[PDB]
């Protein structure tokens, strides 16, 4: 299935090893101004921007809109776009293209489809995330029209956790650290991973809130029993390569609390606490949507690993060259895009909820 | 969205307050022997595992198949079914029902649809689960045809963790406990909850494994990039009311590990470990599929809670009577059913993967 | 696929031989007054609705809503409904029921699924139509809220064509004829079919219009390239058992005209000559939607037909009893319902078209 | 909705006036040899029918497959492709750019989305058709694996009907005529239309048969009640711009037949007639699938036209330069591709019908 979404539908050209990757976002309402700066900044962010960097212009990925946009405004038709990659030599990073790399999709792709076809160069994840972030930028444009914004950051790296969350600081951090007091320890874990030709896991925090200070998000986003908001968020995050767990609000700690401790009480303005993480009964309850995504350590490590080849014979996997020491970093941005796409889809699907919405638009608008 | 699944599609009548609930499971291949005994035992298990019970055919349950079956065999058309309940005279429990009970869906339903309807009977929940468990019975029947079974159990109740898992013991356990040596401590936690008129959270372990002679599940279940197996498992589980977190394999512990510690190695005999939880790159890798579902404590507690009514007036919510002290217990059975439904759907979608499959069914036909 | 529609989704229990049939309509906006009179009147028309009749209470089917309705108003959640039927014990009407009845689906069902079920009593159709008409009444209720109405009638029987159309006259006609000056000849054709134990085809005309006198329908109904309005109308109609062709507006006469003859024009509201049938470029142009549906003559005839049996041997199919001489008649009501369902679906999907729609609903609420 | 298909899913970049249009075909089994020659020839046939009589041009549209193919075999993953076209510098053959030409969805689009988009150039259908024919080739490659082929031709141009159908002859015919005896008269009609700056309607005949000389098609293709084969064929065809009616088998002639005349009787091995057009009960019956598609005369003609602009003001439509005199010609080729796409989709969906299919694929390997 190469399509994400029910009405705001993102479809991808899928896994490829060519110089061009494409995608199409359909369901965008018309009249939304296309924020090229936002789109461009999102693509830059995806490259885990750290210490020092030059104009992402010619330096990296450029998004080419081929349709659905007329004079900087969405037309209401599909927005097709192409992303062009490298084209000037390379380095290394590989091994034996006939063995299964541990913790990689090699084995399962081989058995499901049979046809080998395996090459490095961001293999799959990388490319697809570019499609997701680009699409998410459009979803963010839609969300902004009704005052919603999505943000993210890293709260954990190798078990070293953040105590306080500062999203503004994360944006400027080399590792999107949400807690400046735990950042250095976190950076150190990353350096030790690199030093030891190893990788390390991490945890990303994703949030959706109102731009207008503390004003509630729409209440009721989420559809029926089988397209609930938290369900679609989990589907989207867990679907990200490297993700082994997803939490909404209090998450795993929820199961350790008693009813009197968890239940979120309410007063006239809203809920008094947010253990629900913004989703109650499968629908947004107005409070901030809080999501935690757990990433396993990067699969590729420059270390000998026992595995087997396509013939079933034992061999050594030794992936030379540098590798991302912690995929959770770039991952946070992708999770942020995914939350934006899911949320925008829900904003659109909710329009059919009450008869008054139809009367307003048809008998008057 | 009242439909779950892509091909094996389960659609429900949704939330209701009547004596009859229904659903229809579409996509069952023809020629499957209907195991009424399985269906019946499944409806039993969803209500708990008390050592003292009253023979079936009465009180509750009793699934009425109205279509899709002929002479005890699936026809290949929609298998519609109905489940009745309620007789004459009950108990009580009902003091004002125009307020939003904390941690319940009343608030979001009201805002989304603007219609009060949250009535007695715990609102519903159990209703939908009856539909899911019944439907899961058919999915299980399908899966059995290719040597796949789904199992589940409780590994945690109020923080009391199980050290060793024995699924055969969980079946006869009053609280589906997987570790007999912690079961009493876990039962004590529930008892303390009832005494204090409170509730507690819990964690259920769901698993799928092969009964085939090779001991391996099919390899490659999971579809493309946006319908990955773990993604779909997370979507179904997290969509279960009460669930705030879903884990696959090593789950949340994955983020604390180094690549070298996590990666599952391979040798002549297959995988040496299974931290991936049987899902690699979004597709089953053959190993056992491991899922952990975290439940928040039961919402309904016989204690005073501050909230507001449907109009915004602050008031006291006091829910009289007895309530499920730990929904995780019954929830485990439902998760099991949902894994069966998701796995069965995937088994069907994978039939299109290789051209050789088409040739065998159409040419060797 | 037992579900019809994208947003407004009709799902059925499917073909069955029991005494109960059901379905569920998902996606109804909340706050719509349930028109129990309309629902009941629709079920009457579906049953031929000829002359002399008895109270449909102790005579025919009744629609029992099991969910999605509170205090006679749609709640926004799934509207499940059951239809109970059957009376007395049949006779024979067919000797060895192990053969494929000509023009019936026994042959394909047998090969697709390989299960020899086959149980008389209106077989496939009839039952499904009840569900379709019941669901259509809900769709009509939604369409009325924005001033849209759907109607139909017979314009041809056994080649006997109508020249003038009067939908009021069709409503009280034994054969829903639209031309009173052709009705008698049309009825005479039906009597001859019965006399000769044969059947005849017919052509139904279906139309959607704005309740307001000389007022246009919404302009722009239809979604993208693969969910165009005419495409979905065609899909729904052709899906009715017995339909062999579907026409929109000028239909098949279009292929006989020249541009200078055909080619529609405009002014400042909605095309004059309705040759488009209210659909242009896959979308509604505001004019009346005009659809013609061609029905083949009823398959079941009390005559000796050559055919084979489940084993291949040649045998004689003799269907005793009285059969429906012209399904086009009852089918005209179903097509009317199907147009209601499709148009309502489209009205809902269209709500996502302009960003101003979203702002009006979210920023002004 | 920019996606066609359920399992075999074709998604388009949609309407666009840039130098590139793209699409992606998802759901292709792996192991299918990519027949580049077929794809190229198909794109060639698409052009034929306008300014290409005898020795057709090819100095156009190149197709670039960007994914889902490795070593000339489908990999099982999405097959994304880009179609590069256009040449020369714009000059004449174009009128105003602020009006909705006569019988053009330009009027509907503005009301739906409200954007001054549009620019011209076959409006859009022409481009979408390129995506359809390219995708259709892949579907054909799949169908071939199980011996199925799709063909088409023109049976009628401006009233002049064909009496004998030779699909072989249509291939090398400048107007895809199926009857060489009526061909000259059919060409004259076009000629006259071109000379008078006018246009005429036409009818295309599409069919699918088993490649093996004197062989039956798979029986049972078609899914459930709401995804019947004819219903889906009807949906694809009617969705082509200009199509106003679709016929299956005897089509519109069916409503003029009596059961005893229409009903297809069965012989020792097959049906004695095929008035059903290969579809009985919504499923393939093994006989040839016959489809007739009616096209109105092209909206845009050189002759002076009238209608309305964007603001319902005053504008001219003296469209300079020639225009397509009969869209039915190029339309027949697109319908053929669409039939291939639907049928291939149906071939994949049918693999789920019998439990024996699952056992064969899973337990017999």
């Amino acid at each position: 299935m190469n399509t994400l979404g029910r009405f705001l539908r993102l479809t991808t050209f899928g896994e490829s090893h060519g110089d061009v990757i494409g995608g199409v976002l359909d369901g965008m309402p018309s009249g939304i101004k296309i924020d090229y700066a936002l789109l461009e900044n999102e693509m830059k962010r995806r490259q885990g921007g750290r210490n020092v960097f030059i104009t992402p212009r010619k330096e990296d990925d450029k998004v080419e809109i081929t349709s659905g946009v007329f004079e900087d405004f969405s037309t209401g038709t599909p927005i097709g776009f192409l992303i062009h990659n490298q084209r000037a030599r390379s380095k290394d990073y590989d091994n034996i293209k006939n063995l299964f790399r541990p913790s990689h999709a090699d084995f399962t792709y081989f058995h499901k489809y049979g046809i080998r076809d395996f090459r490095g160069g961001g293999r799959s994840s990388a490319r697809e995330s570019a499609i997701r972030v680009a699409a998410g930028a459009f979803a963010k444009m839609l969300l902004r029209e009704i005052g919603i914004v999505c943000e993210s950051g890293i709260i954990e790296i190798g078990g070293i956790k953040a105590k306080n969350y500062d999203f503004n600081h994360a944006l400027k951090s080399e590792i999107f650290a949400l807690d400046e007091e735990q950042e250095e320890a976190q950076k150190t874990a990353i350096q030790n991973a690199i030093k030891n030709h190893d990788s390390i896991g991490g945890v990303a925090l994703i949030r959706a809130r109102s731009i207008k200070t503390n004003q509630k998000l729409p209440i009721g986003l989420g559809q029926g029993l089988y397209a609930k908001l938290d369900a679609k968020i989990a589907e989207a995050m867990m679907g990200l390569n490297g993700v082994k767990a997803v939490e909404i609000g209090k998450g795993v700690e929820s199961s350790l609390l008693k009813g009197s401790e968890y239940n979120d009480l309410m007063d006239q303005k809203g809920f008094l606490s947010n253990r629900s993480g913004g989703v109650l009964g499968g629908m947004s309850n107005g409070e901030e949507i809080i999501v935690r995504v757990h990433f396993k350590p990067t699969p590729s490590i420059f270390q000998p690993q026992r595995t087997i080849d396509i013939n079933g014979n034992e061999c050594e996997c030794l992936l030379k060259g540098r590798h991302d020491p912690c995929i959770a970093i770039r991952g946070s941005v992708v999770c942020e895009s995914l939350l934006a796409l899911v949320l925008a889809d829900m904003v659109l699907l909710n329009l059919t909820s009450k008869i008054e919405y139809l009367k307003t638009i048809y008998n008057e608008n």
